[PDB]
């Protein structure tokens, strides 16, 4: 994979933000994980949903440097939005949220799937200290 540059333009929920990636405006979907719903009235505020936003808004709102990389199957879902694995200051957001509990492992579609295995051993992490989400 490669890590490319991008700005924050605004932080939305736990795994959604938009960008500015090379030169355009647009908004990116974490990878391999899913936090809470603060949003679509189908699902409701779901608990930690609301913590969730906050870390990922704290932690790429603070960074020097946001990079994004893309996987090795298609860079964008359905709705237009990116799909990448996003690092603050070096640290990737998507493993960030995992191993606090304030995220899942989910929509592991192949072959995007390149850091399943290493975000997966940071939930059972989570799991096993019953953080959050698993607490
Ligand atoms: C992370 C991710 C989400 N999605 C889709 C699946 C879900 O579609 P449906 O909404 O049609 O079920 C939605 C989940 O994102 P949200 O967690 O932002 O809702 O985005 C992908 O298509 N691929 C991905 O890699
Ligand atoms: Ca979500």
């Amino acid at each position: 994979l490669h890590k490319e540059p991008a700005t924050l333009i605004k932080a939305i929920d736990g795994d959604t933000c938009k960008l500015m990636y090379k030169g355009q405006p647009m908004t990116f979907r974490l990878l391999l994980v899913d936090t809470p719903e603060t949003k679509h009235p189908k699902k409701g505020v779901e608990k930690y949903g609301p913590e969730a936003s906050a870390f990922t808004k704290k932690m790429v709102e603070n960074a020097k440097k946001i990079e994004v990389e893309f996987d090795k199957g298609q860079r964008t879902d359905k709705y237009g939005r990116g799909l990448a694995y996003i690092y603050a200051d070096g640290k990737m957001v998507n493993e960030a949220l995992v191993r606090q509990g304030l995220a899942k492992v989910a929509y592991v579609y192949k072959p995007n799937n390149t850091h399943e295995q290493h975000l997966r051993k940071s939930e059972a992490q989570a799991k096993k200290e019953k953080l959050n989400i698993w607490s």
